[PDB]
């Protein structure tokens, strides 16, 4: 009975019988979006109604429609046709992308490209890649996508291994038209392979890993009810999937005595986006927003047992739409399971003679993604003492280019010939805040530097400012490092026992932002990853940084065009967004297939618990 | 066998034996430090000579004495008396701490104040702590503690809750006299108690908490030789332990096919630095140097299985001196064991039809100390992948004051009364850098955004730059997060398959340095932790980032004084100092007892390799 259950198939299958009834879903039409809305403010007094979002592309070139339907009671709530040349295209469609290839396949510029290069058409794989907005106003108003080519010289082999650089095509998706094939001359196509299970590439594998074993044999910690509800060591929260943003988490809130405390609404990844920084026109334009424009969800892996997941691991299997409304089940797409996680407090006390070591642990709230040639996990993590993080996990195979005879300013040399492009991975957290309840406030806090002088004869001391964030038009932050910035979250109307309001710390990793410069279409269009922390008055319709459609939408969307509100967030129902990413110059040690790296970002209490909350741990 | 080996008992009694022989060591004598030397530069191969350094405090006030010993051919190599007031006083003598609270328990001053605050004089700890250096001339060439006090309500209550603000004491701990009792007046002694035993204050103990069992059936993987010895998974490493220390990481090594790499030579934390920022003359002077001062490996924790290391573990049991130089086991101080640590590189490839995940892992090894009210782990981990990186772990009892009415800008509240000063946990690394040999060279590595326009004109491109540290005078570097700087160390002779020279790049957690005035004593004595990075020309003698002799020591020694030198650092054997710390606001949820919060940075390979390191890794 709770409103944020996971979606059923049924529900799905009832939103496509809704959508063809209303005369909505005719063969030419196709969905490039769905999913469940979160309940309004204020739903709790009662009256389920499930509401789905729907984006409906039609691929003989109508226009599409953003619609909302009510699957509690059967109707359509809301269709608008959209102008896409105005609000942005439609996400790309998982079948819109063997179209690029095809479509090449069959053109005499494309033909005569691959011939100069002596390359067999039928070898030829195509990347289909979004193609953001420059300078072709011909595209205005279009669905294009663009296409680079990488050579597969066998159905298993890493045809990332063998791009073929100084070529690029643009495709309009919907009139199956060339636009433009860009030749700027001949590279080598790199011809060592990549192929990472390749005896002849491992050498011989390692027979020196002993196993651990990691069980419960209690079973674990944690309950699960309604299908998605967990309760674990104190927390509370709803474990949501959304196809856009993949694993949400709701009302994350923590059990203090005779107290449910919420912490947070509601926490996601919003958008990431993967700008490169290779001044080829070849690959200039290149810009994936893996979340808004890619929809990271729908490409969730299944996550197998012993191998992605280890120890006694807890699966959810969320559902999701097919473009044509058809429910598809992503079995085994979320892992949820609590980890040991070390000392978590510990003194030896001559004086009183106690000893005392309490140990750690976690809940882990986890999923893995393809996106092309990027594997992604997402990682969710509450601990004991009240911390809540997010680490995203990159590996998969870098996208690779020609590395230039005579070097690059942009691009790094993984293997002979072979270039791997610089260019960086960047996260957005929206985190729609509930201090103790909707009424809250941030605060930039930096360490604060003292002069020896009067009052501070012997120059040691060291102090802090913090600075309340009044209006939007002054929440938009960059971090200082040197300073140790940090930004608080807390609640003005409640206050510990110490009279001082209860708050969360976030603790940024401070890594560099968006480094395109600033009169750039992706400066404009990613706007939210130029800066650190953003925060917003809440609204309903303020899903994404980036806006609801990020597909050749011109720029401005999204956090920019929120923030010139300039709405009151002093004391308020805000959403504190975080941008975090990896800037990644790609290393010898990254290829064939890249070994994890990681970023995050952490909350921890400040202040929230009258003392720490973790007393009532027993001894192991 | 190795001259990497451990410190034996019986070398220890033989280092007695050989110091009583030569007339060192007579009944007033005492081992203030002793520690096992490293092998000279210029290999061996078993040519052995096991030298031992000692620091010779003298208990009826004769100047104290720092002699090399060989223990392989019975001799003193050198002795040398120390002026202590020009080159610093002998690190403190366990046996020192307990001498404050006894003389203060009969000095009129002591109990006057005592009196004044109603407090029973055999209920009053002492905690006895370094002194520095300060306006105070007659503690020039002394052997004096500072006093602060703490009221301890019964034999097992946590004295820390009970801080006694407005009295500080000083006392010369050879002479025996209390030589200052300052009391600014009296403050409330805060009356709440901090017992995390007392089921009054935990509440009932959590049922919650499921068992995780983690288990090795066939053992662990790596193998323990030569009692330090240790390989796992292509590393190879000696596991050292020194009094000072603690555990100390020696010839860490890769073994790449056929060929056992060299990476770090030596890695050590040097010196941690704990400064207090509250300008109250009753604590304005406290700064603890746990490394240089107290010795953090005589404090060592016997580490208990199941609690402190869960999993299969192998315990080192390292052996130190006495103060009077008889062998001392610190039974299970050092941890060894791998763990697992989730996904090492994962891709499911669209166009091979190949899914691919391999499993991570990482070799831990640690200890834990207790310095009075702190407790800190030491972990250092090495990884499939070939990282490299240390860890930090800080928790125990925070040190506490009173709170002032009407609040401190350098003080938080932890409980009714209860203050906690703001302070600083800053740590030196020293690393002596062995990337594939001795021949090594660091470079800076900043991020470079590039300008929209001729050669960039989509305004995409960002590139980075490499500035090669030539010699010492320009080696003195800080972080500069917003340019994603790192540090790159590479060996110039020595290049991969793509003619570029092997190296390891260090990141930084780039958290603050040390924010005392720079005119201050802290700053001139802690000058290490003013700067991020430090890098020097290899010596025998530069041991310390603050010198051999700290307590009461003044600015004049450490890195300061070796930069001076302007060595050649371009291809040269050369040592990486690196500072990082934690900046510790205290908050209430760090009352009654602090959970664990962690501060470290790593090393990652960079073009070390010829491709990734772990394509050999088999399929869980
Ligand atoms: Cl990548
Ligand atoms: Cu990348
Ligand atoms: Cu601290
Ligand atoms: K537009
Ligand atoms: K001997
Ligand atoms: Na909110
Ligand atoms: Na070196």
């Amino acid at each position: 009975a709770s409103p944020f259950r996971l979606a059923s198939a049924g529900e799905i299958s009832e939103v496509q019988g809704i959508l063809r009834t209303a005369g909505l879903l005719g063969p030419e039409k196709r969905i490039a979006y769905l999913g469940v809305l979160d309940p309004a403010r204020g739903a709790g007094s009662e009256a389920e109604d499930r509401r789905f979002r729907v984006f409906i592309h039609d691929v003989s070139g109508a226009r599409p429609q953003e619609v909302t339907v009510s699957v509690t009671n059967g109707t359509v709530i809301s269709a608008v046709e959209l102008d896409t040349a105005a609000t942005g295209e439609l996400p790309v469609l998982e079948e819109e992308f063997e179209v690029v290839e095809q479509l090449l396949a069959t053109d005499e510029r494309w033909l005569k490209a691959l011939a100069a290069r002596n390359l067999d058409v039928s070898k030829v794989r195509v990347a289909p890649l979004s193609a953001g907005v420059f300078e072709y106003a011909e595209e205005r108003g279009r669905r294009i996508l663009r296409g680079l080519a990488f050579v597969q010289d066998f159905p298993e082999d890493s045809a990332w291994a063998h791009p073929v650089d100084g070529l690029v095509a643009y495709v309009d998706v919907v009139s199956k038209e060339v636009t433009r094939v860009i030749d700027t001359g001949v590279f080598p196509v790199p011809a060592e392979h990549g192929n990472y299970t390749d005896p002849e590439l491992t050498g011989p594998l390692r027979t020196t890993q002993k196993p651990i074993s990691i069980t419960q044999p209690e079973g674990p910690s944690f309950t699960v009810t309604g299908g998605n509800h967990i309760e674990w060591e104190k927390w509370s929260l709803d474990v949501g999937f959304d196809v856009r943003e993949g694993v949400v988490l709701h009302n994350i809130a923590f059990r203090d005595g005779d107290r449910l405390r919420p912490i947070i609404n509601r926490a996601s990844i919003a958008e990431m986006v993967v700008p490169y920084g290779d001044p080829s026109p070849i690959r200039s334009w290149q810009n994936y927003f893996d979340t808004g424009e890619y929809l990271v969800g729908q490409y969730a892996n299944s996550l197998e047992l012993g191998c992605d997941c280890l120890g006694d691991i807890t699966y959810l299997s969320p559902v999701i739409s097919d473009a044509f409304g058809n429910p598809r089940e992503i079995r085994n797409g979320i892992c949820m399971h609590e980890e040991d996680w070390g000392i978590l407090a510990k003194h030896s006390d001559l004086w009183s003679g106690i000893n005392y070591t309490r140990r750690n642990r976690r809940m882990v709230i986890s999923f893995f993604t393809t996106i092309g040639n990027y594997d992604y996990g997402f990682y969710w993590y509450l601990y004991l003492d009240g911390t809540i993080e997010f680490e995203a996990k990159a590996t998969g195979v870098v996208f690779t280019s020609a590395f230039p005879e005579g070097g690059s300013d942009n691009i790094s040399q993984l293997a002979p010939g072979l270039g791997a492009p610089f260019h960086q991975h960047i996260f957005s957290a929206r985190l729609d805040m509930a201090i103790d309840g909707f009424t809250n406030r941030v605060e930039e806090e930096d360490v604060v530097r003292q002069t020896m002088g009067p009052g501070n004869e012997r120059g040691n001391a060291f102090s802090r400012k913090r600075t309340v964030l009044t209006r939007e038009s002054e929440a938009v932050r960059e971090a200082d490092a040197r300073t140790g910035r940090t930004w608080i979250i807390s609640n003005p109307e409640s206050k510990n026992r110490l009279n001082e309001p209860v708050g969360y710390k976030l603790h940024a990793h401070n890594q560099p932002t968006l480094l395109a410069d600033p009169g750039s279409s992706i400066a404009r269009r990613a706007a939210f990853a130029t800066k650190d922390l953003w925060v917003t008055r809440y609204a309903d319709d303020e899903r994404y940084p980036t806006g609801d459609f990020v597909n050749q939408h011109s720029g401005g969307a999204g956090l920019p065009s929120y923030i010139a509100q300039d709405r009151d967030i002093d004391g308020q129902d805000i959403v504190v967004w975080h941008t975090f990413g990896l800037t990644h110059f790609p290393r010898v040690e990254d290829w064939p297939i890249m070994p994890v790296d990681t970023v995050g970002f952490k909350l921890r209490p400040e202040g929230f618990f009258d003392r720490s909350p973790v007393l009532d741990v027993p001894a192991n």
